[PDB]
This record gives structure tokens, sequence and C-alpha cells, in this order.
């Protein structure tokens, strides 16, 4: 019955629509085996029932024979009972049928897909999109292909050209007999004697012919751009997908691309008819893995579609069950009570990752600051000199940024259509921000914020922005503004921490201080930290200049000083003068490099993290093996007096975030120590029961007009009232 | 004096830092004013010569903190200011406001400390923009600075020694750098002990205390500007959302100040005034060569103009002023307050005279504005010498402006058919780099014009508060290798988010010999924000999922070609050899005739018919149609607007049907000028009839909260002086 259907897709590389949930199902086992390999299953734990519109075009779950879609979009709502949601979790899948109109989008798909997207969004559950189409439906109007004739310039010579095309009496008359007429716009006129109905405009009996569909994609692409902001929106491109499904998987941000599928616009064949020559070799060139994961389009890679669906559900893991609920804390056996071991230095070269999840050493694992396997990296293909990624602290999960200090390089592909075009090397230094890591850094705290609603730990470590002529025209500038309004839009506490052998200068403080979002955010920084303008070298150049460096030589050079208190004497021939003046300039030649030295150690001195604690511009400074501890019990507090904020702002609402937590604060018993982390958390986590208890407890015109209508005994009590 | 014997005093002379200003190729601060008044009373020439103005047209107050640290005006001597950031309110009689108009004016001052940002003057810069936003007002910033302050503990410069290797040999090294009892005890007696944190150590008998770290008493050193730094940059990120921010860069701007550039979006950079991150020799000493020979090499009108972080591009000060007062002509007053209409001799009741041809080349803007033709003038779609574009200098493939149409203000963006070219510059750092000369064909988005669209329809929604027209003409996105590579499928994205936040009506117009097809149509159908989209198309435009050659392709092959021969030709009808040389004969023009076919379903009748566009158009009458239109929208927009104060929230498909329910019988609701006529005559009335409707409701609130809870409510009644004597009034009658 669907073993034709089943092939006619295997043909083209993907699974059929109805076989995705059972992929679905095997991935939220293998999920279960990883966990807990002793974990038996029961049929129970994995659900999924198809999504049709009723009687009244709504949405509803149904148990009914696969194939038996009437339309190219098909969805299904999944319950699943998972690791972070044992008692279970739903999502919506919404995909393409490929061997239905080869997947193409036709006003009904489109319509269909919309109402799917409002369905997730309403429920405030994951919308996930599996991409295996052929873009916006083609079609002409096949009823006047046979019935259309030519008005020739010349009917004895055709190649002298034609004036228009019409219609006979007969082919109107045809087009009447079948209930049709409306499919052409005519024009009458008489020509030998013979009504010739000029076609104006072709419109078709058929419905999704061209501009129609074109209208759905638009709603589609809306509809997705909405969605983001919304719930959790994933897109797995299971196989080819073209014009608004490219469009789509952008508009859905994270993607997951299997190997092999393209992610294209127009096809290789048409774009080498606009050029006139054989420019492009393939689809998979304009917009395979090699393209979109080197761009950042798709944020990931896959073998094949359980590949991409292991992925989803691992990437879902992380985000809370829908909208609004707390991010899914799965505690693991690397618990927080530990120090984090892998500690960077200066003179060795390390990898981000190693202080982030830990490495594997000979002498045993070095543990990081997060929890061991806990490290999901995305964007891994794109821009990297920044790491991004989820993990878990402690079993809370939150989004990673941290910064690749090794020198990265990307090729840059040679244009097809460009003979007098190479392909090109690109070099960018470690902690340091480009286009493309400033962009990075940007959509990454976009995407911890909109739909996986996040935390977030921002490892900073960057010595600022490229301002050379290149990366300045590269517009650095507008990139790195990203950031700025990226901070400003987040949502789930941000936690900046300046790491050991880290730094944070003029450039690049300016896009990360805590003040840019002052609800959420909080800035640590390492005992072995620096931040300041500039690096000693600027700051000696402007502010440890010549004379000050001379200052220094006649306070510490004995030989120095006795010269200079040898031109005290007014009794001197011009020449002893100029000897004695010639021996200082040839004592600060021999001074200078070491009194520079001096100099770099003394600005240095001020880019410590006592200062920036002093200054009070940080929270705290901190020691790297104990942030694992410390960051743990910060982020749990946070995480609970955020949940009591959220409280009670749905029952007053009126008052400044400031106020709400000075209000929820003083709830705290009189010897609990607002500093104090652990115990905040901890009577927190003894009083949700009792707190929520403890929260469950112009006009003047019309003041006047009620006022007049009060009876005399009311009135002369609000006249005493006035008086 | 310096110079002598001058007819009238010497201004540099009188204050000094007029001079250090000048000599760093920038305006004195304080006669930036004097500048926004010879801009503003230029405005008034260019707009009617006939007009004669008094000093009482502009005024220009001086912005200080209070004891209480709250911005208040002030009259008072230039070069008075205690920090380095200067503020001025300015209220103008203009020719959109000749009532008047407000904005705010932050500049730093490049003589005090090299105009560089400290904690007072990002204090300040702070307190300004909230000022500004407070009252919807908008906020020119004048960049002329060197970003944040850089400082050391002067205090510790003469008291810290050295802990030599050897003391016989500078060169072999040092330790670390320490304090002597002596040095301590000097800091003690100036209440300087908090400066540093030492550490006590005896080396031979002796009391040496080690600095560990340096903190300063003197505030303004480092981190401290950085958090400054910090907090202006988010609240210029926040203003861009709330009101019209702009940035005049009048002499370098660094650091956080090129930052500040670019979070305000709109920018007019002076020829010759670098926006930079790290100056040259900077860049030179950490790369350890001569790689850059100046800071205009790194952030030059050359780079930031073609960039598009750059706006506009100046000559002089007053020419960037001059820009900033015509830009701020199209913008409200403040926030919310309806855009300004400010008609000109060129009104709406006319056709329009340029009219492209499918045959010849055409540059957009005598569509827009018009074109001065041997013959004379051929008018265009908006008011003659209306069109202001901006981003004039970036991604040339789009061409985005302010306009008037009829006296309406709107954004306006239009698509360069033209093949554009641009030079990438050879980067200095690569000696295996050259300069490089990109094509872009006409009528087709790459990341850069795609970039600029979306940008484009962002300044106009933000701050501007503007409705806006795109005349959609694109053929689709470069889906080719190289464009794909730099990422088109982003910044395309970019439109439809755009459009999603759009707040004032949106007009989409395919002109004539225009086009939309699959890829463009996706980003720009009225469905990706219906609240505020319409979509027309013009008798001679064309839409269609793929170009008539792409669809018969795929729809008119050879078989269906091949029985339109054996339909529509007796000699190969007949032959149903000869027939594959009569298929040879034919091919060329059936193959005219097949994409004529499919041309035919390409038409603004079929777009119609399909229900995607509101109206099929005819160019000419355009004008007089679009004004009606959008006079037509504005004045609905804002009864929708006035209608989210009324008792209860509502839908905005409820608050359209109330409204146009009250249209009198006589009113034609297909009539864009009797409804806005209407609308226009009645807004008195309807405002009446509105209050006395949250009165109403209010009363019967009162009546109801007091007919059931009595005495208790009496009580509150009379818990809720100039008020009290007005309800005294009533009550005595
Ligand atoms: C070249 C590359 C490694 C990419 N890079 C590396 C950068 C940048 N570019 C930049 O565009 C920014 C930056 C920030 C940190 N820097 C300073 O604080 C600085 C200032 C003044 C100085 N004078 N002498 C030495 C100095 C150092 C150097 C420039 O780092
Ligand atoms: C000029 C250039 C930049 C190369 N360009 C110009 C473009 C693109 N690139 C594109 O990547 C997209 C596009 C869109 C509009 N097109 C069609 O609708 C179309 C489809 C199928 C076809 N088959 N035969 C001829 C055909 C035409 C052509 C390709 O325009």
């Amino acid at each position: 019955w669907l073993q034709p259907k089943r092939y006619k897709a295997h043909l083209m590389g993907t699974t059929y629509v109805y076989d995705f949930p059972e992929l679905f199902r095997q991935a939220s086992s293998s999920q279960w085996k990883n966990f807990s390999a002793d974990v038996k299953l029961t049929d129970d734990f994995f659900i999924s029932n198809e999504l049709i519109e009723d009687e009244n075009g709504e949405l509803t779950e149904v148990e009914r024979e696969p194939g038996a879609n009437a339309i190219g979009m098909v969805a299904f709502k999944i319950t699943v009972k998972t690791p972070e949601y044992p008692r279970g979790r739903q999502f919506v899948v919404v995909a393409n049928d490929i061997t239905f109109k080869i997947g193409s989008f036709g006003p009904q798909e489109d319509e269909f897909f919309n109402k799917v997207t409002e369905y997730a969004r309403k429920r405030g559950i994951p919308r996930i999109y599996l991409a295996a189409n052929s873009g916006a439906r083609i079609g002409m109007a096949e009823e006047i292909v046979p019935l259309f004739q030519v008005a020739w310039n010349d009917a004895a010579n055709p190649d002298k050209g034609f004036q228009y095309l019409y219609l006979t009496s007969e082919g109107m008359e045809t087009l009447k007999k079948f209930d049709k007429e409306n499919s052409v716009l005519t024009e009458r006129t008489v020509i030998n004697g013979e009504e010739r109905f000029v076609i104006k405009t072709i419109i078709g009996s058929e419905d999704g012919l061209g501009v129609e569909c074109l209208r759905g994609s638009g709603l589609i692409a809306g509809a997705t751009s909405r969605a983001y902001h919304d719930i959790f929106t994933i897109t797995l491109v299971t196989c080819r997908s073209v014009g608004i499904g490219a469009y789509l998987v952008r508009l859905g941000q994270r993607a997951i691309q299997v190997e092999g599928q393209p992610i294209i616009l127009t096809g290789a064949s048409a774009l080498n008819k606009v050029l006139g020559r054989e420019v492009y070799t393939s689809n998979l060139q304009l917009g395979g893995t090699q393209i979109m994961y080197n761009n950042g389009v798709s944020h990931l890679t896959a073998v094949d579609d359980l590949a991409g669906v292991e992925k989803i559900v691992e990437w879902m893991s992380y985000v809370p069950a829908k909208r609004n609920m707390p991010v899914p804390i799965l505690e693991t056996k690397d618990t927080w009570d530990r120090p984090v071991d892998f500690t960077p230095t200066n003179d060795e070269t390390y990898d981000v990752r190693w202080m982030i999840e830990g490495r594997e050493t000979e002498s045993g694992f070095e543990y990081g600051l997060f929890d061991k396997g806990s490290f999901f990296e995305t964007l891994s293909g794109w821009a990297k000199g920044v790491v991004v990624g989820r993990a878990r602290l402690g079993g809370i999960p939150l989004g990673v940024i941290g910064v690749e200090t090794r020198t990265v390089e990307n090729l840059i592909p040679a244009d097809p259509a460009n003979p007098n075009s190479a392909e090109t090397l690109i070099q960018q230094a470690g902690q340091v921000w480009f286009p493309n890591s400033a962009f990075k850094t940007a959509q990454a705290i976009n995407d911890f914020n909109n739909g996986e609603q996040l935390p977030m730990m921002i490892l900073a470590n960057w010595r600022g922005f490229s301002g050379g002529q290149r990366d300045m025209f590269n517009e650095v500038l507008k990139y790195g503004s990203f950031i700025v309004d990226a901070l400003v839009d987040y949502k789930q506490p941000i936690i900046i921490y300046i790491p050991p052998t880290g730094e944070l200068r003029g450039g690049s403080w300016v896009v990360v201080d805590p003040t840019i979002n002052a609800d959420q955010m909080e800035m640590y920084a390492d005992v072995n930290a620096r931040a300041g303008v500039l690096e000693p070298e600027g700051t000696v150049e402007i502010k440890f200049r010549r004379e000050k460096l001379l200052d220094t030589m006649n306070r510490l050079d004995d030989k120095y000083r006795e010269l200079r208190s040898q031109l005290s004497n007014k009794s001197l021939a011009p020449e002893v003068h100029q000897q004695i003046s010639k021996q200082l300039a040839d004592r600060e030649r021999e001074l200078l490099p070491i009194y520079g030295q001096i100099s770099l150690q003394f600005a240095d001195l001020h880019d410590r993290s006592s200062r920036m604690v002093a200054k009070g511009v940080i929270s705290k400074e901190l020691e790297w093996t104990e942030a694992r501890r410390f960051f743990f019990w910060r982020l749990r507090r946070r995480l609970n007096e955020e949940y009591l904020i959220k409280r009670l702002s749905h029952q007053v609402g009126e008052a400044s975030r400031l106020e709400k937590i000075a209000r929820i604060r003083s709830w705290y018993p009189a010897s609990v120590d607002h500093e104090d982390d652990r115990q905040v958390a901890t009577w927190i986590e003894e009083n949700y029961k009792t707190l929520d208890d403890k929260l469950k407890g112009n006009a003047i015109d019309g003041l006047s007009e009620v006022i007049k209508m009060l009876s005399t005994d009311d009135k002369e009590k609000l006249l005493k009232t006035l008086k």
C-alpha cells in the first residue's frame, strides 16, 4: 500500500514522511539508553498522533492510516517521556511529503503549515520542520493549451510574427460547457467575419499555478519569522529544500543539514540558462554542507535522517518542555561539588573546550567548568574563532560562548562564474572579534534567548575587534552592535566571566558590560584576568611618555640623578655644560629600554581584578578552580529568584525589576545573607509552597459625574472630606 | 590678541578653547547651535524665500545637571563646561512645524581632555539620552572624541620603587615594584591609603611594601570608563527604537565613539573625519610593520560611506548640520505625533510624466523624483525635489530615501535596474591581496542590497515612524555559489523580520516593467504583516513563480509545442521526414508563442483574480491613487490608535470594523478621498463622542462598585488642591 510511495522517497535519498515518527521513537529510546542503560521502556513512553484539520478547520490529534494525506504537507504531535521530562514533553513535527506533487508548496500546504505553526505557538510547544521540497508550486492553465489561437501578421508566413493569442466562439463555448469561462479574460474583436476573443489574461480554473502559491510563501515565511521568537524552532534538511523551503530553513534559524541534501534558492541548471554557459555542475555546489555549514546557515550536519533526528532530540534536551517553563534540570554523575581541573596557562596553547567540557589525559580525565560530556556545540563549521554550544552546570542547562585562542583559517571558494577568481585562505588571530565571529556571538545570544529561553555564560576573552582596513570595510562595527542589541533583548540570567589568562579591553568591554542589560547581566573576573582601556604597551604610549620616563630615571638611577644635579652649577663652561648634557642623554638612551619595561609593569598593575572590584565594575573577583562550585549556586539562586519575580509580576506587575526583587528579598528570614547563593536557593526551595501562599495575599470629570448622582447623606460626607 | 586690528572681537582669543577645536579641524561645541540656526534659516529660504524670520524662530538652551543631577536649561558663557560632554535643547519654528519643534543636541567637547569619555561624560550622555527618550524628542549626537578615558595613578608615579636583580645593572632586570615606609606615609598623609594594595615584605632588614595592585584615588583611569561605554552603548541601542537618533562625525570618533555612531544607526560623516576602533599607529605596533599610513585609511568616508555605516557624507560641519535638519524634516516633532505634512508647489492632482519602457534603460530616480529633460521637467511619482536619498554610497543596487507624496512624507525603496559595480580595496596587511571589482546585475537581491533593504525598512520604522513604499522590482535573490556562500539567505530573512516589526502603512507596488518572482515575492507579501501591508501591481507589471523562459522549460516542453504546431499549422497537421523539417522551421516562432502564453498568466489581472493584490494600477494615475490611499490609511490608522484608549482591549480587526461602520451611507468605503475627507471633517466630532464614552463607562463602573459595597466604597471615594476645588464647584453647581 505505502510500499511504492516509500521507495519513491528512498529513491530521492530521504525518509517517507509517515516513517519519520519511528525515527523519533528510536532517537528517544537511544536518549534513554545513554542516560541510564538499565531503564526498560514501555510503548507508552513515545506517542505520535497525526494532526488533521477538523470540520471547523482546526488542527486535532487523530489515529488514521498513514499516507491518506490529501495535501503535500503533513504533521504529528509527539508526546515523549524523556530523561529531562520523565512524565512527558510534547512537540509538533511538520514535514513536506516529497511523494505528494514533488514536495511543492501550494496554497493548501501553505495554509496547513501556517495552521500547524500557530498550533505549536499557541501551546508554547516546539515546532520541528522536516524540509524535503521543490519550493512554490508551478502551473499553467492546461484547459487553454488545446484551445488558444494565433493572430498571424501573415497566415501564409508564421516567421513574419504574431500579434496576440485568442479564442474562437467554439473555444469560448467549450470553456462555458465545462464551467470554466472565468479561466481567461478576453476582449471581443471581429476579424475575417469571425469573433476573435483576444486573450488579455490567462487565469486558469485550477488553483496553485503561480502568485497564489507566492502569497502562501509570504504567509509561511512571516509565520516562521514570528515563531522563532515565540517557541523553539528547528529544521532538518532531509531532502532538497528549494526557494521558500530554503527561506524556511534560515527563518527557523536552528538547522541540521543531512550531508548531500541541498538548501538552494535557484537550481544549477536554471542559473546555467540565465548565464548562457555551463557554470555550475550541481545543486550541492550551490547549497551543500560545504556551503551552508561553513556559512552558519546550517548549525550542524548529519550523515542520515536518523543521525539528524538524534541531533534534534539531543538539542531539545536543553530546552524547556514549553515556553516559560523552567529550563530542564538534568543532574548526572558529575555533580557540582568538585574543583575545575583543567587550568589554562599563558605559556602553553589550549583549546577552550578543555576549559568548557574537560580533557581526556594520559593520567586520567581533567574536569572542566561544566558537566562531563554535557557540551553540545552548535554552529561548529562557521566562524570557528568563537565556540558556541549548550552545556550543563551541575544539571542546570545554559548557553556557552567561549573564545578560540588559536589562529583560525577558512577557505573562501573560487567563484565558478568568474574565471578571473581563485580560492582564498583567510587567517584570523585568536582573542579578536572579526565580522564573522562577532556575527556568530550575536547569533548565539539570540538563539539561546529565543525559544531555547536559556541562561547564558560568556567566558569573555577578547582583545577587541579587528580595527584594520579589511575588517572595518567588512562592517565589523555592524556585527559588533548586533551583540549589544542581542544582549539588550536577553530575558534569562547572563554571566560574563573573564577567565584565567583572559582579557577584555576598550573595544571588547563596550559590548559585554552588565549595564547593557542590568536586569539580567552580572560580570566576574578571575584573579588571573586582565582588563583596561588598552593593553600595557598602548597605555604607556599615552600615559607614561618620555617626560614621565625621565622623571622616574632622576628618582631611581644614581648616574642620571647625579648628572642632572651637575647641571645646577651656574659656573660651568659651555663646553663642560654640553659634556654633562651629552652624558645625561647617553644615560637616557642606556635606560630607555628597562624604564620602558618598568612602565609596562606599572600599567599592568592597574589592569587587575582587584581594581575592577574596587571600582565596582564586577560583582566578584574569582579563582578558576572554585568557579564551578561558585557559578552553580549563583545560577541556581538566580533561576529561583527569577521564578519568584515572574510570579510577583503576574499578580501586581506595575513595578520595576528593582522594586520586584526588593519585595521578594524582604520575604527571606532576617538571618538569611542575601549574598549567600546556597542559603537563598535552599530557603526558596524549602519554601516554594509557603511563598506561593505569600504571593496569593479625564477621571476627575467622571468622578464629578457620579458624585452628583449620589444621595444627600453621601454628598454631605464627601463635602466634609473636601473641607 | 592675535590678530590685532580686527573690526570685531577675536572670538578665538576671548575663548582659547574655540581656537583649540579649530586646530583639530572641527567646530567649537558652543558654535554648533549657530550652525543649527543657519541650517534652520536656509531651510526656510529654500521653502519660501519670501518668509521673514525673527530671532525667536530658533532658540538654543544648554542643558546641565542641577544639585540633584537632573537636566535643567542654562544661559552661561561658552567654555564653562566642567565635563567633556555638552548638550542643548533646540526649539525651532520650521516649515513643517511653524509653531515649533524640539530636539536635543549631545556633543563631545574635543577641547575638554581630548574629547575622551570618562564616567561623568558617560553618565551625562545617558541622562541626556533618557531626557530625549522621556520627551519623545529626537536625539542628535555630534561625535568628536578619542574614545574611553585612559589614566594611571599619578600619586604613585613619584613614589614607586624598583626591586632590582642587581642595583649596579638595571638591564639585568627587576623583580617587582614597591613602596617604602615613607611613600606609604605620604599616601596616608594625603588620605590616599586605598590607592594601592600592598604586601609587606622584609628584604635585608628593610620594610618593602610590594605593589600588588594600583587602584588610584583619581576616577576615570580604566574599567570604570569601560562600564560607562557599556551603559551608553546599551542606552543608544534602546533609544534607536524609542526616538529619532542621528550622529554627525564632526572630528575623529574613536572606540566607544565609533560604536555610538553605528548604535544610533543614522550617521552623517564629515569628509576627512575618521570613524575608528584602533588607530593606524597602534595597529602597526601590534603588526610589527608599517602596514597602515593613516586613520582615514581605516575609517574614512571611502570605508564607512561605502560600508553603509555612514548614511551620508558632508564636506564640512555646516553641510552635515544641513543634512541633519533636512532628514528631520520627514520626522514627526516627537514620538507618536502624525508624520509632518509639508505640501509644496507640486500638488497631488497631476499625472506621472516619466514612464519606463520594456525596451529602454532608466534610472529608478526618474520614476521617483522625476527627470530634467530638454523639452522641460518630466514629473515622477513623488513631489519635485522631495527625494532625499540615504545610504547612497553602499549597496547601490537598491535606492533608498525619504520622499513626499503630495506633502505626505514616507520611506521609499526602489530597485536599480542598471548593473552596479563596487571596488573592494586591497588589504594593506596582506601583500597577496589586490583590489577587486564586483559587478551585480540589476533587479537581483545580493547580500549587500538585501542587507540595505532590511536596514532601510528598520530605519523608516524606528524613530522616523514613517509609512513606506517599496517599488518592488526583483527577479529574486542571487542563488549562485559566491552569494550563497556570502549568506544571501541570512540578509534576505532580515527583510521578513524587518517587515514583521513594521508599525506604519506599507505599500508594495510592482511598477510598470516591474517584476516579482518565487524568490523575491516570499519576502514582500502582505501576509508577512497583514496589519500594515497592501500590495498593488501595475497593469504593465509581471509576477509568477518563474520567469516565462523557466516556466516553458517545465510546463511547455517539446510534446506540447508539437501538439500546438499540429493544431496551428496546416503543413505540420497534414504531415501527421518533412515533419522534422517543419518543426525546425516553426521552433523559433512557436517558442515565442509558448513564452507569450506563459507570460499571459503573469499579469496584474491574474493577481487581482487570485486575490493576492488589493488593486491593479496604471502608472500615470499612481500618484493620484496612492496619495489618497496613503492619506485614507493614515487617517484610519490614527482612529485605530485613538480607539486604543477606549475601555477594554480590542483586536485591530475589531477597531477597523467599528471605525468603518460609522461612515455615513453616502460614503463609498472604496473611495479613499471620501473616507479620508470624512475622517478629517469629523475628527473633533469623533474625538468628542469617543471621550463621552470613556466617561460614560467610568460613570457606569463607579455606580456598579457603589450599588453593592456602598459604605466601604464611600470611604475610598472620600480617600481619593486644584482638583478638590473643581469637585467643590461641581457640588455647588
Ligand atoms: C592585528 C590583530 C592581531 C588582528 N589585532 C589585534 C588587535 C586588533 N587587531 C585590533 O584592532 C584591536 C587590538 C586591541 C588590543 N590592542 C591594544 O590594546 C593596543 C593599543 C595600543 C597599542 N600601542 N602599542 C601596542 C598597543 C596595543 C591592540 C589592538 O587588538
Ligand atoms: C543575473 C544573475 C545574478 C546571474 N541572476 C539572475 C537571477 C539569479 N541570478 C538567480 O539566482 C534567480 C533568478 C530569479 C528569476 N529567474 C527565473 O525565474 C528563471 C527560472 C528558471 C529558468 N530557466 N531558464 C530561465 C529561467 C529563469 C532566473 C534566476 O534571477
